[PDB]
């Protein structure tokens, strides 16, 4: 029924859906075009900071470095960067400003601290991730050209679950990571906009110039385990709008499938 629902969905929508769920106590999963590339968009900032994160454990202090930038550097999108060109931010507070609001200019300034795009793509090859690519920064990271900057939803899967749930960081990575995820501000009308009342969510969205829409989560139901998911959009209608609505549909597919 859910692969069925996913498939008519897209008739729907008009493009590409790309889903993955797993829900880690049953060990079921549910896809619809699971391996198939698609941009990540801004969903990279995950690992973007998770890189980071580990980085940590080779440079002491890093996360409390104070990093300068300037009027060049602020960006169309740098909600909270942009307000302190003259002092700086530290690096904590540039993946929080990252991941909660999807700043351009804090992830622009952590890849340069990491030391470039394929910084972040060693860190999740080093997970064992062999899929994903990280090529540039934003925002022509959200430009699709060839292969550059994808990723496929099975892979976002595993990669999140290593991450929030398992050992790709040590226990206080996981934790800053996590709560920053579940603290995202701009998440409210993709898979959170299909999951019950006070259940915990953490997630990150992404978003292209043709319409691209998406969101990677992890869902904490009551009395059970969690579900790990990814939803990538891609609409024919490269004006579209409705890329935030079909992802919650999506989801209350998946939902549904889990019993949830």
């Amino acid at each position: 029924m859910a692969p069925d629902e996913l498939a008519s969905l897209e008739k729907d929508f008009g493009g590409r859906i790309g889903v993955y769920a797993l829900d880690t106590g049953s060990g079921d999963t549910v896809g619809h075009r699971a391996d198939e590339r698609f941009l990540m968009c801004s969903t990279v900032k995950t690992f973007i900071v998770s890189a980071i994160l580990r980085r940590r454990l080779s440079e002491p202090g890093l996360l409390d470095q104070r990093i300068q930038y300037t009027q060049s550097d602020v960006l169309e999108w740098a909600p909270i960067t942009s307000q302190h060109v003259s002092t700086g931010m530290t690096v904590s507070e540039l993946c929080d400003a990252t991941l909660r609001y999807s700043d351009n200019t804090g992830a622009n300034l952590l890849i340069t601290q990491l030391g470039g795009p394929k910084e972040t793509e060693k860190f999740v090859r080093s997970l064992g991730d062999n899929v994903t690519r990280m090529d540039r920064t934003e925002v022509q990271l959200n430009i699709p050209d060839g292969d550059l900057d994808t990723s496929t939803p099975q892979q976002l899967v595993a990669n999140l679950r290593r991450l929030v749930l398992d050992e790709g960081l040590d226990s206080r990575g996981r934790d800053l990571l996590t709560d920053w995820l579940k603290r995202n501000t701009t998440g409210d009308q993709s898979i959170r906009a299909a999951v019950p009342a006070g259940w915990t969510v953490a997630d990150k969205t992404g978003g292209g110039f043709k319409g691209e829409t998406n969101d990677i989560a992890v869902i904490w139901p009551p009395g059970r385990a969690p579900i790990v998911m990814a939803v990538l959009t891609v609409p024919e209608d490269p004006t579209s709008t409705k890329g935030k609505p079909t992802i919650a549909a999506a989801t209350r597919i998946v939902l549904r499938a889990f019993g949830a």
